[PDB]
């Protein structure tokens, strides 16, 4: 049947479980290593992740960063935890003066505090996990523990990567290439010395590490993938682009998997399960710590989907009136940051916000960093580019609320074109102006959640003539990620900034612009000064009853209370209820044989879309366990 081939011969084999963000994909690939152990295979399965998910999905730890046997079977099978932090760490890492007496003192004193050893001895982000697949080659060529005829990856969710590696691995690796035969005070200025025959001998291999999973994935015996996504519509639909994407850098893509598929017959159960959870979680957002403080709002769920500006506008009686608006009195301005982890519905309420803000008197504004066209199909009006759009489809009245839709990728090479003298000088004892600035921003990617905190603060900035007169509140929807930074960065990556532009203030004076960097600090600045701001603004988290999402929320909030963000509200958006758990089976059930049918029915048979289809059934286990896995295992595969 379908295991039979992942059974199929004594080719090694390397199986990918992929997907995004809790369809199952651990205990997917788990189990899928486990029924391939049974089979025979000696089989090492593999994940990065810092929490070691691996770990307890097997109820044995195997955290250990070289593969670990598991005792108390018969089986041989191999976990593996890699530790990406480490990855970089391990593998990465005469005197005449007379300069000075021309008068060079000052100027090569200003380069060396510029410090670009430092920018070329900075790893280039994102290494780890392209060397990290190759990790896994080199465990498993090497054949030191057991001759492995099956590999098992659990992927963190959702193949540019180790391209730009390679690239910024190249830059960094000519450039200290152009260092070897070289001045006595060139080499000075990088702390570099007379030969890098052994460094460039090192950094080569690395990049052919990198180089080399780039050349497995698309390998065509090895390598097999797996799309692992749950019934609902934007998981066919996401699920559909991530197999354009992987017939398009061509590697070999055979079955897709859904996980908690709702059995019709055992259906009933499910309610139950999703009920005690439900409990267990306001429980905790109850009593949790640091909960207390902030407003608390418990919205069920509704009748149907909100894809209307009407529909938001009721929606926002549900959340924000049946419990406190009384959070609009204030000074004239005000800011509501809502964020969210991706599931919650955090448009729909932020929309409802706008909606409900519109009608009171007051012009208002709604950001929307989600890519997603969300807040497009949130007014169903299509607000596209970047300048705000007029919000109407209502009959006719008072429409003081515009939306406008920032990416925040568009955003950020907004930024880094931008900022595309001393060019000469640098140039002067050989061409590196290129590698240099390229590499100026290799320090500046690093930052995680970044790309949308450009479009805030631009907008932050905003406050002007044709603006700050027409506006009175404004609120901003993030995108379902981590926007929501929790340790002081604040300060310290304005000293990043305010570090470099200082630096590079220091050698524009020593040949005989950065103005912009200085644009850049009050803009960040001011970001800065309405997000700490007690008065204006406030924050809003907007989560689920999976007792998940609410302790993580609870961290989450808990952190960003002693970060100082005036968070002021949680939201507890999709609460089903028990008097309508009839309805809300056949309705969530209902949502799947639609989206079923939206996956079986996807560009034709060819490009993209149907595979090979394989269904996995929800309830109920802890699915922690070895034998359980071993159940899991059987019923799916
Ligand atoms: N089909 C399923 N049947 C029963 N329990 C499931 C199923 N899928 C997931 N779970 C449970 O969901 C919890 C976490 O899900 P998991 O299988 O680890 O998703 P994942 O692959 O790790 N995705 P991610 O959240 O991005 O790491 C575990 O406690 C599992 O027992
Ligand atoms: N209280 C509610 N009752 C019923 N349906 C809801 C409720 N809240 C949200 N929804 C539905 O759930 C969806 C929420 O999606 P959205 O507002 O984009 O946030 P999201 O779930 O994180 N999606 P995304 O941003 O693309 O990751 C909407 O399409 C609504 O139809
Ligand atoms: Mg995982
Ligand atoms: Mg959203």
């Amino acid at each position: 049947g379908v295991f039979e081939e992942l059974a199929a011969g004594q080719q090694r084999k390397y199986i990918m479980i992929s997907g995004k963000g809790g369809v199952g994909k651990t205990s997917l690939s788990a189990s899928l290593a486990v029924k391939l152990a049974a089979a025979g295979h000696t089989t090492l399965v593999v994940s990065t992740d810092p929490a070691h998910s691996l770990s307890d999905s097997l109820a044995q730890d195997v955290s250990g960063g070289r593969p670990v046997l598991l005792q108390g079977t018969d089986l041989p099978l191999w976990g593996l935890e890699i530790d990406p932090e480490e990855a970089k760490r391990e593998f990465f890492e005469q005197v005449s003066d007379f300069m000075n007496r021309m008068g060079m003192g000052f100027v090569i004193d200003q380069l060396k505090e510029l410090k670009l050893g430092e920018l070329l001895n900075t790893p280039p982000p994102g290494l780890d996990e392209a060397v990290a697949i190759a990790k896994v080659v080199q465990f498993v060529q090497a054949a030191e523990y057991a001759r492995f005829s099956r590999i098992v990856f659990d992927t963190a969710p959702t193949l540019a990567l180790p391209d730009f590696v390679d690239a910024s691995l190249a830059k960094v690796i000519r450039l200290r290439k152009k260092l070897n035969g070289a001045t006595s005070v060139v080499r000075g200025l990088f702390g570099a010395g007379e030969s890098q025959d052994e460094a460039v001998e090192k950094l080569e291999l690395l990049q052919q590490r990198v180089r080399m999973v780039k050349a497995l994935f698309r390998d065509k015996t090895q390598t097999e993938f797996i799309i692992a996504t749950i019934p609902t519509y934007l998981g066919v639909n996401e699920s559909s682009r991530l197999l354009q994407a992987l017939r398009a850098e061509q590697i070999p893509c055979k079955r897709i998997i859904v996980n908690q598929i709702v059995g019709p017959q055992q259906g009933d159960a499910y309610l139950r399960m999703k009920m005690k959870d439900q409990i267990a979680a306001l429980e905790m957002v109850a009593n949790d710590p640091g909960l207390r403080p902030l407003r608390k709002v418990i919205a069920p769920m509704v009748d149907v989907e909100v894809r209307g500006v009407p529909a938001l506008s009721y929606f926002g009686n549900v959340v924000w009136k049946d419990v406190y608006d009384q959070m609009n009195q204030g000074a004239d301005r005000k800011f509501f940051l809502l964020g969210g982890k991706g599931g919650v519905g955090k448009t729909s309420c932020s929309s409802s916000l706008a909606v409900h803000f519109a009608n009171d008197g007051l012009p208002t504004l709604v950001v929307s960093t989600d890519p997603a066209h969300s807040l497009s199909d949130a007014f169903d009006q299509d607000l596209s580019g970047g300048s705000p759009v007029k919000i109407t489809s209502p009959l006719g009245d008072e429409l003081p609320l515009w939306g406008l839709q920032l990416d925040p990728e568009q955003a950020k090479a907004e930024l880094r074109a931008v900022l595309a003298t001393l060019d000469g000088l640098g140039l002067g004892v050989i061409s590196d102006q290129l590698k240099d600035l390229q590499l100026g921003e290799l320090l500046d990617t690093p930052p995680p959640g970044v790309d949308e905190a450009i479009a805030i603060a631009k907008v932050v900035q905003f406050l002007k003539a044709p603006e700050y007169s027409h506006f009175k509140r404004i609120v901003f929807d993030t995108a379902p990620t981590g926007h929501t930074l929790r340790l002081l960065s604040l300060p310290d990556f304005l000293d990043a900034s305010i570090g470099k532009l200082v630096r590079l203030r220091q050698k524009l004076s020593a040949a005989t612009a950065v103005k912009r960097l200085e644009a850049l600090q009050a803009s960040m600045e001011d970001a800065k000064a309405m997000f700490r701001n007690q008065q204006t603004t406030e924050f809003i988290i907007v989560t689920i009853p999976t007792v998940m999402a609410t302790a993580e929320s609870c961290r989450l909030a808990s952190a960003l209370q002693h970060e100082g963000i005036p968070l002021k509200t949680i939201i507890v958006n999709q609460v089903v209820q028990a008097n309508a758990t009839d309805k809300f089976l056949t309705a969530r059930r209902a949502d799947q044989a639609r989206a079923l049918h939206h996956l079986e029915e996807d560009t034709g048979p060819d490009g993209l879309a149907s595979l090979q289809l394989i269904k996995a059934p929800l309830c109920d286990l802890e699915v922690r366990g070895v034998p359980a896995l071993s159940y899991f295992g059987n019923v799916v595969w």
